[PDB]
């Protein structure tokens, strides 16, 4: 099995499926002072950008599982482009109920925490896999700000506007758990325009190839809207990040 | 060990330690639809008004541990002057870490989630001790308005805003935690006052008695300035109520 | 023929299918000053529990008609439980169109409107049963508060704002139709808990025992997402209550 | 002498002349923790109802002077009714100037301050009938919230906003007297609806019977504007409660 | 009988007694799609311009009746100058009950509402007059937007908010009484200009001829206040139209 | 082909499909300072009403195509009604590419600019047909105000806020394009009434004579719910009008 065919479409020329540049990503492995050796489990760990980097730039070991084919087969061609497939595995599955035989020095889910379904689901998946002394890794939405309108929040795949949380709510709800959140690296507005903006184009020349296509009469809908849509919502209400986490 | 010795003097005279009426237990009590027999185990049991009236009025069963003394001594004498003696029993002492032998088919604790260190921890604990299909209840604070400073919230026994969240984030907390919300009874104004305001009776009368107290000067200056604080910052800005939870 | 049955599954365990108190309830039967032998209409009358109460506390006889089986053998049962069958008779069946033979002291129609196609038939209805001097009754919605967007609107089971008025000018609706307002008990915040909270542990109880059933997906997602919404949206917006009219 | 004819007809079925239930009642009699033989003296004592339901429950006896004949009437019946004629006894005449020869250990005026020139004067009058250690209960009016508008002050039967304080305020007035408040029972919306709206019937029914006495016209009147000027102005801005008080 | 002497003094040289122009009363005609032949009964006719000039321009035929002795005359005189008066037939007297024994096709009262207790009993008048599939037209006043204060509702003759409400409520309650909204025609800011400045200059008119008439200092004062409370309140605030409405 | 039944349905008794009166139309061909024997293209020509009423009034000749094939043979008989025949061709087809051969003075389309893909669109269309120094012709909505929500822009048949801007920026966007607004007449709210109100006349009468119609479910439902939905949505804040273009 697989993901669904139009995220594929989609986001099948993204390195990093979520709102977060190459510079952010970079950021987030100094800022968690990674050394060499250390081993990183990532559940949900698209087409490896995270695992492939940190191990050029930090020496890192790890683990990635995926459920889909294409982002899986796109890591394990990262990792040969970048030298270090000794260092990373990308395994092509369901990372649910996923636990390491060797612990880990850092556990992540970034923004796939329906895995185990939600939040605190995912920590306590995570912690089973992890060293004494490790940190686990969430990547999450919150508001920017707060919509003015439950509709905001539904043209931001949300519900409800309780679906989210301002970020001290949110960063409260980590402490509320019983975790110290230790580190954060947060989207900005600019790194949210590279995640979206980026399957416009990716759309537009699947479209140009693809007029027949069973998806065609979608793909053009969406991407006749995004743009607005993606403006008028996302881009001023919708934060993300990754928060670093230590059981207290 | 005990709790300190101000909320053994100021809460003497109340039965419930908490912004709730007799009707609003009473109202509690038949939501949960109880049966006779039914096991409840209460931590942080007050003076055993829960356990001990709904024992008389649903013939329920149970355990109620609290770490005062003096409230310990007021629930045995209750649940004498109840005839239920013979179907809940009291216990002085910590409840941090408690686990029943028997399973029960309630789990609470009513405004004292920082035994297991928190809501989430409470609710781990709780669950230990509960039969498959039965109900975890948490007795907590929320804010029935945001309020409009840091400082009302200091003045409401939080240290920022963060700490509570509206009734339908609060409500989505617990969704997150993994559980249903099943029923719920919450505190009105009324049911506020009946707690806070008997304080300040119970205060007063004890002050008359004891003017050489080393407290009497402490209580003099509580006295004095309760009515209005709670008015202006507890009374219309911080919620309260009892959340029954079964587990997804 | 019947009501749909999802209403049925979660309203099974109430006894009072609007949002009111037994307190409330009773509260009303006082406020119309009912004397010993007052005859009684009830149109959609649920499970039967304002003619049986009353029935007992104010020695009223009467007649309720409703559509749902479930509900009528709830009344009947409800009746003999009291003592009152004597006094209340339960009928099975459609109320629209209903006059009574017999003149009654009070007409009812308590959150069932639609029965004449709204507020306005359901009157005219009603006052071809009722003796000169009679009283009749209507249980309605109002807007408690005006929400700030029509999407508040459509998640309180309105299609617009305009389908509702605020408490001003709903009690100014019954003056234009030539009524004199002589009485009125009105839902609280706790009351509408009962009603919406209880429906949650119904639902549960149900679903963990009809997992296979073809409504449990359906159930599912409203358990989900119900209190949340409810909070939202209900609690602090919609309004209810019964409202006592006589034709000037 | 007497109050005037229209309070008689407009209240003459109301036990108790104030937003208050007889739940909030018997709440306050409670909160004041009311012991057999305690002695009340009540000022302006509407129809005896807080007098007869204390004898009855706690077992206090008492004195009420009320200027009303019909609520004296009353208030003698109800006593009868109750079986505390024994303990509580009704005096018909002005209260103004009243100093009781035994003192008492609770003192009151609720809701009719006037009879010393307001709540200051009233006090002070109460003091002299007050046992040392004893309690004074005032029965007041204040801002639920600030109303927007002097005609809303007026259309409260105040003269302007400045007429009342908001609770805070109010709460701080009693202390800058001189008092510690030691308890309080508020008025709710739904207990100011048990009070305006009793009215409405008790009218109605009375102007069908008096069709041409010369109040018909004023009260015909009254009943037509009550409702919504009560919902628009009364409901959602005038506070009401019972505050008991200890001298510092 | 006869309308009082101060509404025949400041309407004398109106054709239109309502805030409609005559472009406003064409397009009313035009917008029923009056047939030639057409029956028309117009409770409270006024000056009979409606009827007249839709028999003018429509072919209907029709009765006016209007309590106004002065207006009635106005009316008739009316017919002739436009060569109608065998179309149109103007009764003096009061139309309260008035039921045609010719039904008809458009039986209206434009602004004359109370004459059966307001809009909804005017409907059921005019229903009894109503050949099936015929149109009911009510002229009548609702909120462009709502005052601020009860004030400027007091200052646009209204005597609370309640009394009126905003176009799409008052639009909402023509449908919950059971009635299709077919049309409407609404006045604009200019339409009311017409309606009050022309009554500025018959007053000013009136006065320099009536200086020692006992109602000279009345309309004098009147003259004086009515442009500025006519600008402040009702140019702003006061909306009207005539709806056409037809039955469920 | 056509356009779908409804849209007949509903317009059948309009001549001008949009929110325009006949004497803004005939304000718009005086402000155009059309002379007798000018040549104007209408594209989305509807029932013909404005070169029919330009033949009569200005002496101009012209041609019309519409899609309707209802609209179509109205405006071929409103034509012959008129005496303008001789001037105005009316063609039932697609106007999409529509290039006139002899070049026109005023080249139009007024509220049919998907014909061409949008307002851009068509003006690069239009101006294909035009003369040297001719006026093209868009009759296109605009905000009159802003909304509050995604929701007021979506019950006024647009899918964002975006689709429309107010005014002065709609004003702008054709200066943008490289043109100057020469002239503009808007509709008002009494021109959207006229547009809006006569289709519930329309539909009701249709529904009368067509109970069992396939459609009389829908008309049934868009009847009921619309006059609230264009109170609330479209009168307050949808502009509408026709704006002149000359080429700089
Ligand atoms: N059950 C499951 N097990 C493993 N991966 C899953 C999954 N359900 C969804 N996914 C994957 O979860 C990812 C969410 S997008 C985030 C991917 C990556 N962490 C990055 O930031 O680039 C997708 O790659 C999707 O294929
Ligand atoms: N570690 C601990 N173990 C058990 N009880 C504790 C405790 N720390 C505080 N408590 C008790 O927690 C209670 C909080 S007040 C709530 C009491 C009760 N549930 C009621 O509603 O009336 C107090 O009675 C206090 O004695
Ligand atoms: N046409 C109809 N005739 C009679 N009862 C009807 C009906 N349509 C719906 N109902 C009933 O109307 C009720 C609405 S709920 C309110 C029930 C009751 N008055 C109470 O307060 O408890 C339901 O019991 C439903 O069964
Ligand atoms: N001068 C006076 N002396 C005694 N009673 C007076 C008075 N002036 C007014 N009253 C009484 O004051 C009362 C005010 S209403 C409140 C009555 C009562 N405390 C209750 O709550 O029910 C009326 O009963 C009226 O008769
Ligand atoms: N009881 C009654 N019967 C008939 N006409 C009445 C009436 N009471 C008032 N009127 C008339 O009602 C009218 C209100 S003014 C509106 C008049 C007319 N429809 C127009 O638009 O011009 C006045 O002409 C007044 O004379
Ligand atoms: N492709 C197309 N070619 C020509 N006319 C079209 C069309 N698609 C829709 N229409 C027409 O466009 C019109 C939109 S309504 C406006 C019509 C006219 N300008 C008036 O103001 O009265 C309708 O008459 C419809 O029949
Ligand atoms: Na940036
Ligand atoms: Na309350
Ligand atoms: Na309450
Ligand atoms: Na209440
Ligand atoms: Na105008
Ligand atoms: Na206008």
């Amino acid at each position: 099995m697989d993901i669904p065919r139009i995220f594929n479409i989609t986001e099948s020329a993204h390195r990093i499926h979520n709102p977060f540049t190459p510079e952010k990503l970079a950021t987030l492995g100094a800022a968690l002072r990674l050394e060499a050796g250390a081993r990183v489990l990532d559940l949900g760990s698209g087409s490896g950008e995270m695992l492939c980097t940190w191990a050029r730039d930090h020496g890192i070991v790890g683990t990635g599982i995926d459920l889909s084919q294409l982002f899986t087969e796109q890591a394990k061609r990262r990792a040969e482009a970048l030298g270090v497939a000794g260092q990373v595995k990308f395994i092509h599955g369901d990372a649910a109920g996923y636990v390491s035989d060797e612990k880990v020095d850092v556990a992540a889910c970034v923004g796939a925490s329906w895995i185990a379904g939600g939040v605190a689901g995912t920590i306590t998946l995570l912690a089973q896999s992890l060293e004494p002394g490790g940190i686990i890794l969430m990547g999450e939405p919150f508001w920017r700000k707060l919509p003015t309108t439950e509709a905001v929040a539904k043209a931001c795949h949300a519900n409800t506007i309780s679906d989210f949380l301002l970020l001290p709510e949110f960063l409260a709800s980590f402490r509320k758990l019983g975790y110290d959140v230790v580190e954060m690296v947060l989207a900005d507005q600019d790194s949210w325009d590279r995640y979206e903006a980026a399957k416009w184009l990716t759309m537009r020349r699947w479209l140009d190839a693809n007029p027949e296509d069973e998806l065609a009469e979608e793909v053009r809908a969406q991407l006749s809207s995004e743009p607005e849509r993606y403006a008028t919502n996302t881009r001023e209400y919708l934060g993300w990040g990754v928060f670093a986490l230590m059981a207290r």
